[PDB]
């Protein structure tokens, strides 16, 4: 399972935000690194809400999935803190934060080549998970972290990482799942038992829409019931202004789960634009 980190070696600093039933903090970890050298390491601290301790099993399982695998595009888990009654995950601190905020604030300063490079990296991470038959379950721009910005001294591309999915949608309350439309696929709204590898293909299409839409949230103007009726009438998301990926978005967001393309095919589609 996880590595145990003493709270004496952990300092909680600024709050970065809130997840689903969690609070997110920037922290510092005091550790012995390679060659016995003492290090002061920036860490991300995810604390499960005390009013939602019942989700602790799903809270830690979501991080345990990512730790059992090793890949350059997956966020590293350092371990779990020992505070007695608290549930605290200690993860690597990515310096440029989540993709969805980065897309908003750098709206004008992002062309199609930047978005394609990030899309290819996300597709590579999802292909890696698909080859391991591992279901993420919460693919969204919020859960994409920017390790490195694009460098214009070289043209060096940005580098992204995919974080853990958090508390699974199989146990989340109904109202939370419907707030997550259109990231949650239609078959999961009908029955969260339908969580499948095909789920991540749908959510990837929604995340691709986010990347092309400069940080806009799809269907944000619709309330929950209107989000449900969006699936009932089986509508598709509007084509983004930068519409080079609109066909891939709709292909991924197929209402028939069996027809959504494999990430091998998605990558091939992505690579057809250079
Ligand atoms: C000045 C403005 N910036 C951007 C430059 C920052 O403050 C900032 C924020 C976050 C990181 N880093 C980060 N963020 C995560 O989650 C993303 C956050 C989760 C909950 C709230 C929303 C974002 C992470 N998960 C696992 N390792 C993570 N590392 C770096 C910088």
């Amino acid at each position: 399972v996880f590595h145990k980190i003493r709270n004496e070696d952990l300092i909680f600093n600024e709050s970065l935000g809130q997840g689903t039933f969690t609070k997110i903090f920037k922290g510092v970890r005091r550790e012995v690194g390679d060659y016995g050298q003492l290090h002061e390491t920036e860490v991300l601290l995810k604390v499960l809400d005390k009013a939602h301790r019942n989700y602790s099993e799903s809270f830690f399982e979501a991080a345990s999935m990512m730790s059992k695998l090793s890949h350059k595009h997956l966020v590293l888990n350092y371990g779990v803190c020992v505070c007695g009654d608290e549930n605290i995950l200690v993860q690597e601190f990515v310096k440029f934060g989540s993709l969805d905020t980065y897309l908003k604030k750098n709206k004008n300063c992002i062309n199609i080549l930047w978005k394609l490079e990030v899309a290819k990296q996300l597709a590579a991470a999802m292909h890696f998970l698909e080859e391991n038959t591992l279901i993420h379950g919460n693919v969204c721009a919020k859960n994409i972290l920017l390790i490195r910005e694009e460098d214009r001294k070289t043209g060096n591309p940005p580098f992204i990482k995919l974080s853990d999915p958090g508390i699974s949608i199989t146990v989340l309350p109904k109202d939370i799942l419907q707030e997550r439309i259109p990231w949650v696929p239609p078959e999961c709204i009908e029955n969260p038992k339908n969580l499948n590898l095909a789920t991540d293909k749908w959510s990837f299409g929604t995340t691709l829409w986010e990347i092309c839409s400069g940080g806009d949230k799809p269907l944000s103007a619709l309330d929950s019931q209107r989000k449900l009726q969006f699936y009932e009438d089986r509508h598709q998301l509007p084509a983004p202004k930068a519409a080079e990926l609109a066909n891939l978005i709709n292909n991924c967001m197929d209402y028939e789960p069996d027809h959504r393309p494999s990430f091998r095919a998605i990558i091939r589609d992505l690579n057809s634009l250079f």
